[PDB]
């Protein structure tokens, strides 16, 4: 199977191979997607509830208006070419969605070194699929149960879009000594390498020292 990837909303024609560029002609596709109870076969005439979402083209692509999260699975055509030459497609579609550039909340507008201060939370809305959010300082990324840096991290999924929306809190123990005005920020990384990672506005406390 080779691997296809649609952005959601977007429409997708899937190419059927070795199939007769006009009608009639001796195809059908099957797939199996979140849509599909099990293997769904559609014909070239189509004629349902499914022609508004999957229909078989004159020329016998498989076409789909706007694809969804539903629509991420597997899809097969079995064309036959006049006669009896045979080829088969194999689709493996993946679907993806871009979140809104992510936003810290709940930010130290101070902090205290040599004890644990809540720095902020990252929140990224209206991704698919998942992702991860990190934590930069001053460029470089910090890495959890070490040196007292640690995340409280959760996914949480839309019950209508199926969209996720993202939230990292951070917390670190600053060294006595260190950087009295440290630079930190959070970003989104995708699953798959479709678009670049999206970062958060900096955030700029002020460390002082304990009494």
């Amino acid at each position: 199977a080779q691997n296809i990837t649609a952005r959601i909303g977007e429409p997708l024609v899937l190419k059927c191979k070795g199939a007769p560029k006009k009608p009639p002609q001796r195809l059908e596709w099957k797939l199996n997607t979140g849509r599909t109870e099990a293997w769904k076969v559609l014909s070239p005439q189509g004629g349902g509830p499914w022609d508004s979402v999957a229909r078989v083209l004159p020329n016998g692509s498989l076409f789909l208006p706007a694809v969804g999260i539903q629509d991420e699975g597997i899809f097969r055509c079995q064309a036959m070419n006049r006669n009896g030459k045979e080829t088969k497609s194999n689709y493996r579609v993946r679907v993806y969605q871009i979140p809104g550039k992510p936003e810290i909340v709940d930010s130290a507008s101070e902090l205290t070194a040599g004890v644990p201060n809540k720095v902020g939370t990252c929140v990224s809305e209206g991704s698919y699929p998942a992702g991860t959010l990190s934590w930069h300082l001053d460029g470089k990324p910090l890495v959890p149960n070490e040196k007292g840096v640690s995340v409280k991290e959760q996914t949480r999924r839309h019950p209508e879009t199926g969209l996720f929306t993202l939230q990292s809190e951070l917390m670190v123990t600053p060294a006595r000594g260190g950087d009295p005005r440290p630079t930190f920020s959070c970003s989104f990384s995708p699953g798959l390498p479709r678009h670049r990672a999206l970062r958060t506005a900096p955030i700029q406390p002020r460390v002082w020292e304990p009494v």
